[PDB]
């Protein structure tokens, strides 16, 4: 991976999350500095398969009318995080 990776891993990620999210900053959409610390703790407050669902789903979205990429992801989280029905 990229510049990214490591500082992902060290930001308490998992790999598997870690390996995926690296991608999002190679690949000209958002910075990896875009984020508020909100987004860096609740990305803690997720499971594998959690936080790997929402990585998914926020790149299976559309980041042209996005501008606080922090709070587009913040709005998947919450998203997932409120899942009960």
């Amino acid at each position: 991976g990229s510049e990214n990776f490591q500082t992902l891993l060290d930001a308490g990620l998992p790999q598997k999350v870690a390996e995926k999210l690296d991608e999002i900053y190679v690949a000209g959409l958002v910075a990896h500095s875009d984020l508020d610390e909100r987004a860096i703790e609740a990305l803690k407050e997720f499971n594998e398969d959690g936080a790997l669902a929402v990585l998914q789903q926020f790149k299976d979205s559309d980041l042209s009318h996005v501008q606080n990429k922090s709070a587009f992801l913040c709005g998947v989280m919450k998203t997932y995080r409120q899942r009960e029905k």
